[PDB]
């Protein structure tokens, strides 16, 4: 079985381009508001991106290979899709192992627990109504023509958030955009996680 | 003896050598046994509910691809290496928020059967609300530590005992430690169909 | 299959492509431009203050050129910027090395001009004073060249003016004017100031 | 002249460029500490942030070579990532600790490496009394992370923390910081764990002749 | 043409380091841009400076004719050997401002000047006076004692000419002495450059 795995992967990508595209599905499991900085106007979230992608390039037929139908690997070991936050205001921190696992069927799944700061004014936190913050994800270098995005919902996963946070969650919501400019003829995807929060 | 320096040392090159992984899958899973030893809480922020961990990770492991024979080597019966040099499981914090700090060398020790031993002290920050830690019952708080990526199916997760270490931890942290356990659990998300083991720290802690 | 065919000419295409840098007799201009995406802070204690900003790079290089009819009809693609040479345009008053925010990708283009638009938070020398006041306060940071002189590198911009147009609506800090001119100081040194005026919102 | 000491020292490099070691062929380190700075006492979380320079010192035969035939080179510098080099660490940091020097040793003909990395470290420190006349006192051990003393035999050349270059502006004045070796062992183990412990006692310079 | 000649230049060009019987002159001086924060409360102060660096070595030479007339080149420091240039007394590690690029000229000779900033040990205890306070930190060698790496000035005067004029932290003086000491037992000597900063509010 490990010679078949490694096998594999010996035997296992330029990115995507206008003649042979990609979608990119794309959620959040929001963690925790961990600070919300009204000196500054930056707030900071943990979450888990999940991403998931197909490749043709990657599948296998499993009975080739010893009935092997996924694996994990190093994403440094594959093609990753540059999906960004648009208004951060420090680099992004990693908070768990960068691996993804592939499936026969050339799909990849990779989620990335992040710490994120994010520009976002905080006033209003300290009443019912709570503050809200909005925050833009998509590809920083491609368009809807190489890369288009799809949610699984549209409400952000909630079922992890922490308790006891110093914020509690009056909404989060993840709505998907295609966004034409007049100028051009390529549509702009993004995802935008739009939080609602107070004390 | 300056020739028998020499001699281990060939051995131990040509054993390295000779060892020198892609990881468990359902059809060849492995067993990773977790154990944490407590040393400090260094810090509990109250604006933000961070606390701040310094402790000590034990994992081990086995590896029939790490075995060898001690007579073929010079009676060599374990090494230490580098942890870069052999493959390590993804044991994270499921509630950081900050990654973690390793403090100390990255090293592990093979041992002929096949098992390896890596303990790396880190510091971590987590999750938790501090309130009642000035008070006589503290606070308490969880941190859940498994791999995240493989499955029940290809790590299972276990522990020697359900005790958390303390009989290292700092006699003159500002924080003392009330109770400390390592209880395993079983988990599903939303992202997949498999259940995730975890050991999840608890400790009830108050300002000394 | 079509799909399997853009890849490997694609393939092909950066195989094919992989510059030791400008030289006094093969020098090179690159053109500059600043969108200002946020005044994050502006520490009075130690006259620093803190920008996020999109910096966008173009230049062009005959070594990048192809023919998309061999090729195709490939007319551009995205590359590490790794793979490539890329200018090393600097802030000269920055105090804290300056903080990457984007992927670090290019966009190449048949003619061999590149695109370059890294996002970054950057730490600079600035004293506030005044920003509590309806004139504001303002401040200033040269970009340019570390190591080569107007003669391997020339700076252009598109604009005198600052793009504003993605600027932070409820940033602690609005902007009351921000330009980009070129300046130009044996051999020319040229470098292309931002120059700020705000204050507190 | 100089050309042929320069061919000399990269013949020299490319002949001789170890596993580490072993029960079997065990290793002496010897440890010394200078301190240079205490720079931040935290009472807040029982932090306390020092500068020193840690003296690394040990020899291996397959370092060695005859002078007389590299042209009398004697000595040479090498990254320390060129070499194999011990797993010292303090037992009881906070933070990772941050390296202030060049990652680079000294190599002399004998085997000899010498290895003084400047490091700034935050450790388990509660310092109490730093405000008064009789000052706080800290303690961090340090040895081998992986290895027992039967593999790494830890020494010192002195008991006595070079005091010789500590800041004297430094907000906190020492009092005595001393570099003892210890050897613990365990009744299940035949083998015997060594450290030097580096014990300081410091208070802040303001609190000397407080009053 | 000019691009395979200089391709051919380092692609020819690619030093073990200095000993004794091979020593290295490494000329120092500094640009003192800024005194950004003096923390009293540590009595650490943070300085961003530019260190210029010069050393020549003969296995860098060329002779211009033989490569199209070219004189010089830049070259990623990581393609080159450098000194170990470190402050005595910094309290964290230097921070590095600007892209890690070097020029090598035809005679062998390199020039590097990183842009730092080095939090070093420092009482500013007299800052809020008019005679100000003074703080010195030494600059050389880690591992090279002076029979290896012999250390220069070019002057002995710190360049102030970019000097932040709206720091918080006025320069009233900046010296940096070429300074040795010597253990009597051994014949070695160990250099330093000892820059000397009297600064006030
Ligand atoms: C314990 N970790 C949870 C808290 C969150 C993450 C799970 C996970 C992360 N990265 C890839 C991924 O991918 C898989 C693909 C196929 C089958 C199973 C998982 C799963
Ligand atoms: C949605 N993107 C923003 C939030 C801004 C950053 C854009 C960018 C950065 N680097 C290259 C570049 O190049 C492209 C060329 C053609 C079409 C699209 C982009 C684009
Ligand atoms: C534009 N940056 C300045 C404000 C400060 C730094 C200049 C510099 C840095 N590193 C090498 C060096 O080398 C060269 C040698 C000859 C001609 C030009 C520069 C120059
Ligand atoms: C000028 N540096 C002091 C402030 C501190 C460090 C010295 C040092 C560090 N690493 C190796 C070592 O080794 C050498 C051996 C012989 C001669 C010179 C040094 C020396």
């Amino acid at each position: 079985s490990q010679a078949n795995l490694m096998r594999l992967k010996s035997d296992l990508y330029p990115g995507p381009t206008k003649d042979d595209p990609l979608t990119v599905t794309l959620g959040f499991t929001l963690q925790d508001i961990v600070k919300a900085d009204s000196s500054t106007n930056e707030v900071d979230l943990v979450y888990w991106e999940q991403q998931r992608w197909k490749l043709n390039s990657l599948m296998w037929d499993p009975n080739e290979y010893g009935n092997i139908t996924d694996f994990r690997t190093s994403a440094a070991d594959i093609w990753t899709p540059d999906i960004t936050a648009y208004s951060s205001t420090r680099p992004v921190q990693v908070l768990s192992p960068q691996i993804a696992v592939v499936t026969h069927d050339g799909s990849v799944m990779f989620i990335p627990a992040q710490r994120l700061s994010f520009m976002c004014d905080p006033t209003g936190v300290d009443s019912e109504e709570g503050a809200t913050c909005a925050v833009k994800f998509g590809s920083w270098v491609y368009s809807g023509f190489e890369i288009d995005l799809k949610t699984d919902t549209d409400q952000v996963d909630l079922s992890s958030y922490y308790a006891s946070s110093k914020y509690e969650i009056l909404s989060a919501t993840q709505y998907k955009h295609d966004i034409k400019y007049n100028c051009c003829e390529e549509i702009y995807p993004d995802v935008v996680l739009v939080v609602k929060f107070r004390e």
